[PDB]
This record gives structure tokens, sequence and C-alpha cells, in this order.
């Protein structure tokens, strides 16, 4: 059924500068970080990829995502926390539960990477149809 | 035997100011790296210390400070590069190369903390005797095992 047509334009521009920006202050490490992501491998449709990512980026911005209190990064992921928790009436929840799912082990700036890449298409396909994720994603899911 | 007067300021808050800043910026994990620094246990000494560790500071500036180029980290750790070159004339050198060195398996910022100290350390012992580096460290080193 319907959503919140705000869902529209929740996500701004400021938000991905401030991502930006956040990226690149990171330093280079070989050092890499473990996280649970979206497998693409068995999970190519768009829309529920980014269906399912959603959720698994909101974990990363509460878990991981941890700055030094009142800096100007730290304020981002604030901005980025209230942002995520917004987005929660822009995405129905569907049928499964741990399955299109894997561990990645990747550099803490690859993993910034995706959570950038993810703001980006989940705001396109908002701007075009602000119900978009209210598909149906059963199947999508169940070919994992 | 001795070196410029002028090694007393050669570190200034501003150096200090843009490292605490590229350090506030890195976002806390326990993904931890290995380098190679003092053993405090081994090399106790102010002055040693703090020669032992200028190389080694020098090795991490340029080896492992990454930055995306004409990012402002990646322009501080260009200041830092310099002055680790500039200091390097304030530092006389000794004989002994191993000596003291252990590997240490941290986080980033626990790395950058120990930066960030050799900085402030190093600075505080120019302003009260810029000849201080100067000192004779073979027995230093030498006690290492
Ligand atoms: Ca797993
Ligand atoms: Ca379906
Ligand atoms: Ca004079
Ligand atoms: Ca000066």
């Amino acid at each position: 059924k319907e959503v919140s047509e705000h869902c529209s334009h929740m996500i701004g521009n400021g938000h991905l500068k401030v991502l930006q920006q956040l990226i690149d202050s990171q330093m280079e490490t070989s050092c890499q970080i473990a996280f649970e992501f979206v497998d693409q491998e068995q999970l190519d449709d768009p829309v529920c990829y980014l269906k399912k990512a959603f959720f698994l980026v909101q974990d990363i911005i509460d878990e991981t995502m941890r700055f030094k209190d009142n800096t100007p990064n730290a304020n981002a992921t604030e901005r980025l926390q209230e942002l995520s928790n917004n987005l929660n009436s822009c995405f129905t929840k569907d049928y499964e539960n741990k399955a299109c799912v894997r561990t990645f082990h990747e550099t803490p700036l690859q993993l910034l990477e995706k959570i950038k890449n993810f703001f980006n298409e989940t705001k396109n396909l908002l701007e075009k149809d602000w119900n978009i994720f209210t598909k149906n994603c059963n199947n999508s899911f169940a070919k994992c």
C-alpha cells in the first residue's frame, strides 16, 4: 500500500556531501574489518538489493561508524543515523532472513563506499517513485 | 656537536593542531595494523627514546599515513613529512639498528597517538635545550636485548 510522500525527498545532497567529506578524511590502511552485507552474486534485482541493504546499512551506522564525540564526522553520523530512522517509513517488510547476506572483510574505506553508493542509488529511485520500496521481494529473496 | 638554535621552534602548535584534527577525523575501529616502534621496556631513557623513535616516525609518516590527494589530512601529512625532514638536522646520528625496536599490533588511532606523542615531547625538549638530541645514546641502545 501507500507510504509517506515525504520519502520522495528524505535524502538530500547535504547528506551525500557530508558522507563524502567523511570518506575523504579517512586514512587508507590494509586493515580489514568484518561486516555483514548483501551478496550481489545471489541478489541482482536493483530494487530488492537496496531493500535488503537498507537494513544492513542501518546496523552499520549504529554499530560501526564510531567517531570521537562532537567532531565534524561524529555530527555527520548523527545526521545519517537520523535519516536512517526516518526511512523506516519507506521500506515495507518482506517475508523471509539471513540469506542473501554474506560476511564481508574489507577496508573501512571500501565499506564507507558501499554506504555512499546505497544512499545514492536509494536517493535516485525514491525521487522517481516514492512508493518503490513497497515492492514485494519474497521471491527475489527466496532465490538466494 | 651542536645543532642550529632554530631547532628550538621548528615544531609549532600549528603542526600539532593539524595532527590532532587528522586524528579526530579517523573512524574508531578494532582493525589492527602492524608496525615497528620503540620498545619502551628496553629503552626508557626520555631523550634516547625519542632519538630512536624519530627515524621510526619518519618511516610511518611516509609509508603508512596515506590520504587522497589534496585532502585536508593529505595536506597535513605533507606538512609533517616536511617537518620530519627539517627535524633530521636536529638529531645527531648514533652508532650501533634493530636495537630497542618492537612490532606493534594496534589500531591506527593508537599508532597516531604515538606520532602525536612523539612530536609533543620532542617539541618540549627542544624548547628546554635545543642541543638535547646531540646526546650520545650508544649506551642506552646497547642496553637493549
Ligand atoms: Ca557469515
Ligand atoms: Ca515478490
Ligand atoms: Ca642566536
Ligand atoms: Ca617557528
